[PDB]
């Protein structure tokens, strides 16, 4: 069978929150079968747990935030993303602040430190959900559509009017093409024009060339420039992992994003969730029949 993972060692990280620019510590712990990804706010009391999931997702204006009552945990698309490309299905996510740190804008750091402590296999069978037809959400000109396809494939386009705008459709299968080498290094990018606007609102506060792509009016201002040609279209297949893995199991089937963002990502998951007859839940007991493959643990 293809069997449910979780961290083999608790794993720490320290960072800073992008957009509130707060010091935050980041503790992954194992998790037992079937617990799904769980963050918990230790700087708290008493302690808040905020299940991963789509119903608890509270904001999206610029990032995906989990809601739970007056509590929120911002930013969790980075690492969700890295957790869903390692198939990482249980974890403890531990955080001393409101905000998952940024580290260096992708999920990257992330995959390293999750690497490096190493991945459990446990002894349940992971629970896929296979997109069985055609489900969409329209806003204006922002679409987000899943599409039934044996395996994982993520096609993005993004229309920026901006000379830096390049390479902006890209189409990844996971099933020729690694998360690790051509997704987790790809990171978030912002214009110094809406950062002035952006700090205002206490947003961006923690954002530099140290965590993101900064883009001039007419180039990048980062001096090492970028990790790859599409590297803005590849973040933006990133954070569409990330917030479709708030649907609690893996995916199998086609995402397209036309222009969209954390919240048309998830309004797409909350319509999935709601058309039950457009998906299935699905288990391999030979992963050699299986359509989506992970590394070895
Ligand atoms: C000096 C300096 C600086 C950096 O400032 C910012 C400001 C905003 C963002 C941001 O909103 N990013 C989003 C993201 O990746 N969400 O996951 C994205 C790409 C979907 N809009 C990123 C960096
Ligand atoms: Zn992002």
């Amino acid at each position: 069978m293809i069997k449910q993972r979780t961290l083999k060692n608790i794993i720490r990280a320290t960072g800073v929150g992008l957009h509130s620019g707060e010091k935050v510590y980041l503790t992954l712990k194992p998790a037992p079968v079937d617990t799904g990804i769980v963050f918990c706010r230790t700087d708290l009391d008493p302690v808040v747990e905020i299940p991963a999931r789509a119903e608890n997702v509270g904001e999206t204006t610029m990032s995906t935030t989990l809601v739970k009552g007056d509590v929120k945990v911002d930013t969790v698309e980075h690492l969700l993303s890295a957790m869903a490309g390692l198939g990482i299905d249980n974890a403890y996510v531990e955080l001393s602040a409101s905000e998952v740190p940024i580290m260096d804008g992708s999920a990257g750091p992330f995959v390293f430190l999750i690497q490096s402590a190493g991945l459990q296999e446990q002894e349940a069978a992971k629970k896929f959900i296979r997109i069985k037809r055609e489900v969409s959400v329209e806003e204006g000109d922002k679409r987000a559509v899943f599409v039934p396809f044996d395996g994982f494939k993520v096609s993005f386009e993004i229309d920026f009017d901006h000379p830096v705008f390049r390479t902006q459709q890209a189409s990844v299968d996971f099933s020729s093409t690694s998360f690790v080498k051509e997704v987790s290094r790809a990171r978030t990018f912002g214009f110094m024009r809406d950062i002035e606007y952006l700090r205002s609102q206490n947003l961006a506060l923690g954002g530099s060339v140290e965590n993101a792509i900064v883009v001039d009016e007419n180039r990048v201002l980062n001096e090492d420039g970028l990790r790859y040609e599409d590297e803005f279209v590849k973040h933006k297949i990133l954070d569409a992992i990330g917030d479709l893995y708030l649907l609690g199991n893996s995916l199998i089937g086609e995402f397209r994003g036309f222009k969209s963002g954390h919240a048309l990502n998830n309004q797409l998951l909350r319509t999935l969730i709601a058309d039950k007859d457009a998906w299935e839940v699905v288990t391999f007991e030979d992963a050699r029949t299986a359509p989506i493959s992970y590394m070895r643990p």
